[PDB]
């Protein structure tokens, strides 16, 4: 298991534009193309990113370029980051993708403002901050996939995921 095949499980892939668990166009492996509401706006995004007239669909290997992108953004996002990287250094490598993890669905900014969490994470009170993570938004929006991601904060191992 790795942080690639990880999040391929909880984003899936999808070639054909789609609406995501909020209502945004999407498309490949969680990739989001904009938050209004036109799906020509979507479709010009689409495009855009690709670098061809697509028409509202991408091959396999577009949706995996779009999510090598993504991945390596989330990780350059949070080591630019003053609040964030400190936490992902004092990090083992399990728990740094399910850092990655949460970067990836809801953006540096979104993620930086977890303070308590990130505070007990970086103290490595494990039980603690997986009681806090759960006070959350994205917990009661996305459970499963919260549970997962906070399972992997807790014990440091990939069993959410066998
Ligand atoms: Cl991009
Ligand atoms: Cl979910």
């Amino acid at each position: 298991m790795n942080i690639f095949e990880m999040l391929r499980i909880d984003e899936g892939l999808r070639l054909k534009i789609y609406k995501d668990t909020e209502g945004y166009y999407t498309i490949g492996i969680g990739h989001l193309l904009t938050k209004s509401p036109s799906l020509n706006a979507a479709k010009s995004e689409l495009d855009k990113a690709i670098g061809r007239n697509t028409n509202g669909v991408i091959t396999k290997d577009e949706a995996e370029k779009l999510f090598c992108q993504d991945v390596d953004a989330a990780v350059r996002g949070i080591l630019r980051n003053a609040k964030l990287k400190p936490v992902y250094d004092s990090l083992d490598c399990v728990r740094r993708a399910a850092l990655i993890n949460m970067v990836f669905q809801m953006g540096e900014t979104g993620v930086a403002g977890f303070t308590n969490s990130l505070r007990m994470l970086q103290q490595k009170r494990w039980d603690e901050a997986a009681v806090n993570l759960a006070k959350s938004r994205w917990y009661n929006q996305t459970p499963n996939r919260a549970k997962r991601v906070i399972t992997t904060f807790r014990t440091g191992t990939w069993d959410a995921y066998k």
